DNA sequence: ATTATGACGCT
DNA sequence: AGCGTCAT
């Protein structure tokens, strides 16, 4: 009853690039623009490896891990941008750099926890409070949320899309208590409004198209981006959860994507979200374990209390290669030469990072994997960084794998290696 | 023969 | 610490 809390204390956002490296590349080259185009990265096995589609190729079927020369089959008139390469190896810098381009608009609103490449989550609580009383009691003009979605709306007693997104618009604002300013309800609404002021900021700014998610916690933030995309936002209220889980698979909720997910399907013997309020606690408990239980019993009420953590900049700073089938590393020199082309990736990314940001790596982080193992790494350690340079970083790296080494062979290197990792890890401020 | 990342949980 | 999971 008046004891049992909701979650409905605060508003978050979930604000997600479409297509992003595609947009980048859009952006870059106007002959890409409004066409079925995908990113790859590589060319010579199968046309590359496809990392980002746009939503005109979607329509034609073309996917995400597709090889380029498949996509085509599909996709005749597809036109692709390949990622860069430089020493020897994909790189991604341009896509961190128009990464950084959205994320400090964005922090223009409100703190955001940078979420990956190309999407944040955004805390609007304050910035809503502020926002109501400018307001001063005066309603919500549909005018405000012209790109906005209510799930769960129109109910009730309507051909076309954007005539259904605007009857649901109505029908929410229709309903809204403007007179309370501790309405959840009215609250969201207006955390609408602001992701609508930033998302036209993104635009404007960087020529980049987003969609977004607003609701009381992180989980539902992210479900509800997802629901209207390309270039849309969707409100998902406390009180749209109900109907909302009554059908939405388990593995559409985050991190129940994989074996966990698959655990809750089979343990419990239920396909939906909303099959899962009919445990109590303690039986969640019992099968996932006391933190999983207690996050379950919660989620499925639509209650999740993850913080928006303040942090903008990522924690480390990686360099990866894999090495497939034939091209498997299997000499010592040829260990040594990758090891140095990524240490060099490494050190320009750590010293432009040191420059911008004021922090310094601490930890190196070593990783491979070796022919045959279906794990991604196969061992991982970590020595000292104490400068940020790339043949001692190589060098160092080097000494920490050369126990992995089979061979009897001083030269040859047994199992071949199939894939190289150097990570920077644990920074300070600087 | 997706690949290249990046965060967080367990013990 | 090193490993595993989940994600973009
Ligand atoms: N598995 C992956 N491997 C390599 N790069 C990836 C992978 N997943 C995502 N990326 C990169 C390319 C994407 O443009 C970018 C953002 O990913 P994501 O948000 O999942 O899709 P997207 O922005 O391309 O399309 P959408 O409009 O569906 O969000 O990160
Ligand atoms: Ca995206
Ligand atoms: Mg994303």
């Amino acid at each position: 009853g008046p004891h049992m809390a909701t979650g409905q204390d605060r508003v978050v956002a979930l604000v997600d690039m479409d297509c992003f490296f595609v947009q980048v590349e859009q952006r870059q080259n106007p002959h890409l623009r409004n066409k079925p185009c995908a990113v790859v990265q590589y060319k010579s096995w199968k046309g590359g490896g496809i990392i980002a589609v746009s939503y005109e190729a979607r329509a034609f079927g073309v996917t995400r891990s597709m090889w380029a020369d498949d996509a085509k089959k599909l996709c005749p008139d597809l036109l692709l941008a390949q990622v860069r390469e430089s020493r020897g190896k994909a790189n991604l810098t341009k896509y961190r750099e128009a990464s950084v381009e959205v994320m400090e608009i964005m922090s223009r609103f409100a703190v955001i926890e940078r979420a990956s490449i190309d999407e944040a989550y955004v805390d609007l609580t304050s910035a809503v409070q502020e926002r109501l009383q400018k307001l001063q009691g005066q309603p919500i003009s549909a005018d405000l949320l012209p790109s906005t979605y209510i799930e769960g709306l129109p109910q009730g007693p309507t051909v076309q899309k954007e005539g259904m997104r605007k009857q649901g618009l109505f029908q929410w604002l229709d309903s809204l208590q403007i007179d309370n300013l501790t309405s959840p309800d009215l609250q969201l609404t207006v955390g609408a409004v602001i992701v609508e002021e930033m998302r036209a900021a993104i635009e404007r700014e960087t020529g980049f198209q987003c969609s977004a998610g607003i609701s009381h916690n992180k989980v539902l933030a992210k479900l509800a981006c997802g629901l209207n995309k390309p270039n849309r936002q969707t409100l998902v209220s406390h009180g749209s959860v109900p109907q909302l889980f009554s059908q939405m698979p388990i593995r559409k909720i985050r991190s129940l994507g994989g074996k966990l997910g698959a655990s809750v399907i089979e343990i419990l013997g239920i396909e939906y979200m909303g099959e899962l309020t009919q445990f109590t606690e303690s039986q969640l408990q019992s099968h996932f374990g006391e933190k999983n239980g207690s996050w379950l019993y919660a989620m499925c009420r639509g209650i999740e209390h993850d913080p928006v953590k303040p942090r903008q900049l990522p924690k480390t700073i990686g360099c990866s290669k894999n090495f497939p089938g034939k091209t498997a590393l299997a000499t010592r020199e040829q260990v040594q030469w990758w090891l140095l082309q990524l240490a060099q990736e490494l050190e320009e990314r750590l010293t432009k990072d040191r420059n911008d940001n004021d922090r310094v790596a601490t930890q190196l982080v070593v990783s491979i994997r070796v022919q045959g193992d279906k794990r991604l790494s196969s061992l991982r350690r970590c020595c000292a960084l104490t400068r940020y340079d790339a043949h001692k970083m190589s060098h160092d790296a080097f000494t920490v794998i050369k126990n992995c080494n089979t061979s009897g062979i001083q030269t040859e290197w047994s199992p071949p290696l199939t894939m190289l990792f150097l990570c920077a890890t644990k920074f300070s401020a600087s």
